[PDB]
């Protein structure tokens, strides 16, 4: 009885302070699908896309905007909405674009909806809000930059920082998170990312060595999909291994956890299936006793966490910050979900005429 | 910021038209806990719980008022409630008869949160209402009175009916469901329940007996915590072993489902957690691929369903009909929910009285 | 040392003869994305995608056309170049949407190889041409129809047809294999495909009967992803589960032979990564012992399973004959390579301008 | 022959010297039911069971004043009785407080069975008496207490002490168990307790710290249903992972076993489901090479593990030393069964008046 | 269309300047089959069989000689020219001497196939020529030859050495293994392989001690067909153990990769069926996240590295470098594919009559 009426999406590439280097390539902006969801309760549902690769920005966009049509007129009730879009696409394959594009209209939906009962998603999801432990998310930034992040971050209140690593040599992975120990002291957790970089033999080579060194997990030390390789690298390691942000639905998930992949899990948001494939992955993060983080999406996970029964760390890496007022607050490094009904964005409408693509 | 501010409870033992007869003995009377959760609101959660045996009756109540100082002043926040009685109840065993208590204040608070928002329980959960399939649920009748049972079912419009079985002879099970089958015709489900009674090997025989004469699933052939043994029952079989509803916890059906203990699942929404065990329940049967059906509860049972990725059956038993207003219908056999905030439970006030222990 | 000078991409909407119908919808006309890659050699490489629905169609040729920069001035190396693209698109997901655009390149590649060595595909992959036995691929067409186009079909020299089923009722289902069989008589190959409309225990159910009828095989039961499900129903089974034209990539397909999915396999040649996939896949099936068939993309197909340790059946069903030459060509029901360099793709640029979306 | 003539219960919460801290909560009195079971030889079976909490206090006594009228009449022999319960309880749940009632009444039914042949219980399950290692079981103190603690439990003549563990941070976990090691010499055991309080890979570090420091063993890392998450932790450590005292019945002991979830066990003498549960589970931890402990329960459990093939430790934590007489006695830290017909418990019928609920 | 029309072979025993040495034997010279495969289009495919031992050398020329019957006259299409050789060998047995001849006659074929073409093999299976990293492979050669032979290597500016061990004693493998290490620095691999010469324990106990040396891999530890004794060496390994130059086609790397005998390969050109086998070989790797060396063979090694997605080392031992010119090159450790059609093998003819047996 409440209506989806209209879907509005705006293509933007934003300049980052700091470019997101990876030992896979460098992210220089961040390619973004600004949403508004339109309904017959007036409000006005808003999420983004992270399209990764400027390539994929306008292709992202052109799939949401045919996909409109599917949407418009239904009632908003994202898990409905959910299953008549896993329907649809049930052919064509209900992964990577297509998927993204119907996680990106989940999270708007359920913003539109916490907006209709004039109450921030976390409550409308049934648990309290809490403030939420974070950490301040670097890339590949050699040792000068890394050293002035952490330092940095220090000092913002940050209990913990993650750096990207994957340079051609082991020693300066170890160069840069020796350095960062150095700006945090010993009191301070130091995640660390391989983006896929290594193969399994050299994952776990490389991973044994940052163990000695005190490293708070070790993440997509080889490719994204080789569940068995993450495992064969989890088998050699006290340390854990940390995976998830390249799951494409709660099905990815299952089939990791199923064979062991890792000790940790960090779903994205955008990738997992919006609200409704997070809920989803969270009931199995709980089964498999998986402690789970966020992947980017720092204003929805926010709220998305304080639901989660095994909910470990927030990442901290603000992508949308430009073109998102900054409701969301950080106090002793503890992620403060503001008191404002749904998702708590607010766009910068001046701002987002300037990134337009 | 919606508090919860009292708990009222009220033991009954409600009489029953037809007497629950099984294999392991009678349930003659329906003993029920009546749950009244106050908030600051002004709204009042409604749930229920039932005992099965009036042994157990007086002792959930008790706890349940002993329970009080724990939840009143707690935000009605179902989700963060659940976790508090986790962590409160982790030594003594969050199972049993404290799980259930736990999850009668879970379902008064979750129809309390649509009361809030005067939103009904499905649409709270981001669902749409839809009809439910329906079978109604009968007992160990005996031949005359299971037929007709079967035939007023049919003629109400219910497309399947479930029998218990588990006579002392295999050859009065097959002149019960025979009987049942030529009375109702060959497009009719037929559903049995041997409730606990057979060990292994003689459940392999009696099944493989009843699925030559097509039934629709065979449920709790033996032990219910018995999952390997279930698992060694369904390998022998084609038609579908069916179980669940003394799964306490979503933790208990992640157990059964990891080893293939039955190709069916029905969680009662008491005993798997209420509508917050429900919904971790339900992501599990997904994934799974389970389809996942009701027990009791027919009143919230209608709406989670309607949430439930894999929604299979309503199983119909009217337990509590005699202190609840008959807000749920059935149109063609399919439940159809009330419109109405929350579950739709309202109290026959005049009724209880009639009934209180 | 041959360089990519140029991408162009063509996106159509075409007509077919008979709507491609099945349990989940209906593809009622073809979107396609036609690809010329432009090469120094002065060759012009050829292929095309199938986009399922029309919503994904115009996302997909701007991901091509997005892609152009990234190909351009590369070396006309498909394997190489299939390397590079999954190194860029790690981060964003090698899968769906930019798998598949990745694919038609690919094809494109090796149709331009072919034709600078002046070799038929095959050739280059260093097989001979042989004829390929194909069945003719029919829809969810009711009794009727089903039965002439397999009439039809027997006719024309077919030795096999598919008919896609999961009607509302098995008995639907039955009724059409039946009046099919009745029609092209007992020595005749019947493939019946369910498109991932049946939970795993109503697949059971159905796929035991049909199995009763004689059908040649049970195609994609269940949801596609869902590999353990698949075994599940697999197990149940004498008569061969096929799957495979979901697989996007090699990966996919790995995971799925692993733990026992099916008994056949039919690769996309356009989803399991164009040629580059799919000569992979082909040491899979190989080692595997899966008896290996093509899904659609007949042109490439009949070059593709010549190649193919453990080639199978070739798909026919023309989605592209509106806009394609028929080079290849059909003698006793067997696919019949066109003695053209490459792929033998050859447009009717006549058509395409009625096509254009 | 002989019979069950009556049943009293009564209610106590018992202040303790040094409460019961984990890092759960803490339990700062103990609620105990006290059993008496009348039979027509004239002697009383004495019993108790414990509660907890105090919130679980009333129900579990009134569950047991209910559950008086199945077993008024009975003849007196437990293992019967056992089996009339488990049928009795098959549809609520024989699991929780209802399991914890039937192990009070089968240990006062066992103790009246010593009673009626004038017998110490060990001797009548076929042992004879010996003395059993114990160590006293002490909580989460910090460094002050569990210092002085430590000194008093090794003058006592004890050999092992076991603290309670799982403060904020690890370092806090080391201090206090390197604090006891200075007090008590390195010719002595240090068992630790995290009461369920660590996640999987938190339990993993922390137990690797705490397998540094030479502790006897790591009880309970994480949530106590969860015995996959016992084994991936045991997985990693040398040191054996202790569980056990939160199995409900042996049945649950089955499954932690089964999968490998611990290299010790230490089922708790009321959750096992009383004598005849732990006589079962005794059998279970033979034939698994389980070194089996006792949980509580000191009166009790030093006949049970006498009779214990793999019999280990006897946890001396004195609940009930306020209510019961001192027959239980302790030379050179061994339990020494006392000579008294039964179990040896002599209530302190002027002290129980003190403590009456 | 292209048709074989003659094979010749010449059996040659060429003295090395430095006769490999193993743990199990010395092969004192290389007994080569050098190959000559003559075609239609004028072109003669060119590659050599290494016979291991002189025993085996003229039973290996006489055995492809009489293999010429069944290829002369067949098109020169190796894939189908591999399935025919399998199928005629079906019940002697497809492999050992067998499967050799028929991958020199492979390898043959395929230099004639990218004769044909007038384009070097890699390009021919569709990948770009790019430099491989090589390691100097040396011998069983004790502590003044193994330092003579790592500084000449490290002065030809290979990066890394493979020596051969399995010396009487362990104290003799560590103190060549050590010498090395002197010679060539901390910034410099060295690989070492034992020749198959251990039992598992022997192979677990100097694998781990040669591990804290930090060698760069561990080779044939044991019996090359014990896939499940290489397996239990690995599990206690963090350096990976490598294997495979003994597998006799795909099919036997299929069964060792599915158990997890090794974390590294290195199938041998001509026992893993040459050519059309690598490819299948690589696919294999690749799925199991196996990176893939080479085993002599160097001079199309070189260009199937290039094709391989998982490439990781080049062995560098040159044991045909007196019979075929040396266009292939080394820079900076990097084999360099020389620019020639096909695998760039030219015979030094006036060499070759020195060396005939
Ligand atoms: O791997 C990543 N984050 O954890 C990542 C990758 C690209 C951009 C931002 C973050
Ligand atoms: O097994 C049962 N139902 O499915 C059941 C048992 C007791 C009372 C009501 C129902
Ligand atoms: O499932 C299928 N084929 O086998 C199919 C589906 C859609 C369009 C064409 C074919
Ligand atoms: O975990 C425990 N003991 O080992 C425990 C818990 C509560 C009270 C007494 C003991
Ligand atoms: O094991 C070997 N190489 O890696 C080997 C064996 C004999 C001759 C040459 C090499
Ligand atoms: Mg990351
Ligand atoms: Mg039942
Ligand atoms: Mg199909
Ligand atoms: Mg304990
Ligand atoms: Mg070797």
């Amino acid at each position: 009885e409440v209506l989806i009426t209209g879907l509005r999406t705006r293509a933007v590439n934003v300049p980052l302070a700091y470019p997101v280097h990876t030992a896979v390539g460098t992210v220089g902006t961040a390619p973004l699908v600004l949403i508004d969801l339109a309904t017959s309760a007036g409000v006005v549902g808003h999420s983004y896309l992270f399209a990764y690769t400027p390539v994929a920005l306008k292709s992202l966009k052109q799939l949401l905007d045919d996909m409109a049509a599917m949407i418009v007129n239904e009632p908003l009730a994202p898990v409905s909405l959910e299953a008549m879009l896993a329907k649809r696409f049930c052919l064509a394959g209900y992964t990577g674009l297509i998927r993204m594009a119907a996680a990106g209209i989940d999270m708007a939906a359920w913003d539109a909806l916490g907006k209709v009962h004039e109450t921030p998603l976390v409550k409308l999801l049934g648990a309290n809000a809490r403030p939420v432990q974070a950490y301040d998310s670097h890339s590949l930034d050699g040792v000068k930059l890394a050293t002035e992040r952490a330092v940095t971050a220090a000092e913002l209140g940050f209990r913990a920082v993650k750096t990207k690593i994957g340079y051609p040599a082991l020693d300066q992975d170890l160069a840069v998170v020796r350095s960062i120990r150095q700006a945090v002291g010993d009191d301070f957790g130091i995640m660390v990312d391989y983006n896929q970089s290594l193969d399994v033999p050299a994952a776990i080579k490389r991973s044994q060595a940052l163990q000695q060194e005190g490293v708070t997990w070790i993440e997509e030390p080889t490719l994204q999909h080789d569940y068995e390789g993450h495992q064969r690298i989890q088998s050699k390691l006290n340390v854990p291994v940390q995976m998830g942000e390249n799951w494409l639905g709660p099905e990815e998930m299952f089939k990791a956890l199923s064979i062991g992949a890792c000790r940790l899990a960090m779903p994205d948001a955008m990738k997992i299936g919006g609200v409704t494939g997070w809920i989803r992955a969270s009931a199995l993060a709980q089964q498999f006793g998986i402690p789970m983080s966020s992947h980017l999406f720092q204003e929805i996970s926010a709220h998305l966490l304080a639901a989660t029964p095994t909910a470990h760390w927030l990442e901290r890496l603000d992508l949308a910050g430009s073109v998102i007022e900054p409701t969301l607050t950080f106090e002793g490094g503890n992620a403060v979900i503001p008191d404002l009904p749904g998702v708590g964005i607010i766009w910068r409408e001046k701002e987002i005429g300037k990134y337009l693509v």
